[PDB]
DNA sequence: CTATAAAAGGGGGTGGGGGCGCGTTCGTCCTCAGTCGCGATCGAACACTCGAGCCGAGCAGACGTGCCTACG
């Protein structure tokens, strides 16, 4: 669920940022190596198993739709977001936050 | 202990008042036509002169009538 969103979107920056580095004067290589070495970091980070790896909190970065306050009472409607919990990463696209502050 | 409510304080905005600067209007300046005083000449009248002409007086005389004497 993770590594077909980030190949999908990696190969779209990668055939999109073609023509801006080709308008920019670059060599094809430069590209090649970009890729190649963006997919090496993804290795080292060792946190999400994929394809070049077989050839610090808890942090939820997301969007919201509304916050709410019943006085005591927070209510999160919160949408899109990638949590990293545990050191694995998850996706998500709405969530429902009930919290007694 | 945590949450909610109420009270107090601070900040911001709106309104009112005061001060300063722009605006208005009449008292004070600025010509300019109509008229006064004086020389300046001009026309009308007035005083003086001078001669032309007429009139009266005056005087010498003539042209007559009457009135009176030496000679035939």
């Amino acid at each position: 669920t993770v590594p077909k969103l980030y190949r999908s979107v990696i190969e779209d920056v990668i055939n999109d940022v073609r023509d801006i580095f080709l308008d920019d004067g670059v060599d094809e290589q430069v590209l090649m190596e970009l890729k190649t070495l963006w997919e090496n970091k993804l290795m080292q980070s060792r946190a999400v198993d994929g394809f070049h790896s077989e050839e610090t909190e808890n942090v939820v970065v997301c969007q919201y739709d509304k916050i709410h306050r019943s006085k005591n009472k927070w209510k999160f409607h919160l949408k899109d977001g990638i949590m990293n919990l545990n050191g694995r990463d998850y996706i998500f696209s709405k969530a429902i936050g009930d919290a007694e502050w």
